[PDB]
């Protein structure tokens, strides 16, 4: 991935903001480097993520589940992730 994705400015639609809420500010205006930290940390404080399994989150009892439209996702996909998150924002 390229490091200037990270640079890019997204407007969270409601469900991924109301996901976003739980673990950082509310902003109009997110960077997708804070969209996928925030993510990152919301996986681990629901237990989707655990180290000892091998790299894949488990989403299936999650609205993250519901979101990204996957009962499950590897870590190390990170395109596929970035097209799962763009699924739920509007690119400013
Ligand atoms: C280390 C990493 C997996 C890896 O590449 O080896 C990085 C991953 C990440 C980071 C930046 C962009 C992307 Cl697309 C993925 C990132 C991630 C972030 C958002 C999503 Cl949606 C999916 C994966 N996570 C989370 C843990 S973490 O990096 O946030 N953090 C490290 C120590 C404890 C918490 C895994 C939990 C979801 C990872 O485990």
């Amino acid at each position: 991935i390229p490091a200037s994705e990270q640079e890019t400015l997204v407007r969270p639609k409601p469900l991924l903001l109301k996901l976003l809420k739980s673990v950082g500010a509310q902003k109009d205006t997110y960077t997708m480097k804070e969209v996928l930290f925030y993510l990152g940390q919301y996986i681990m404080t629901k237990r989707l993520y655990d180290e000892k399994q091998q790299h894949i989150v488990y989403c299936s009892n999650d609205l993250l589940g519901d979101l990204f439209g996957v009962p499950s996702f590897s870590v190390k996909e990170h395109r596929k992730i970035y097209t799962m998150i763009y699924r739920n924002l509007v690119v400013v």
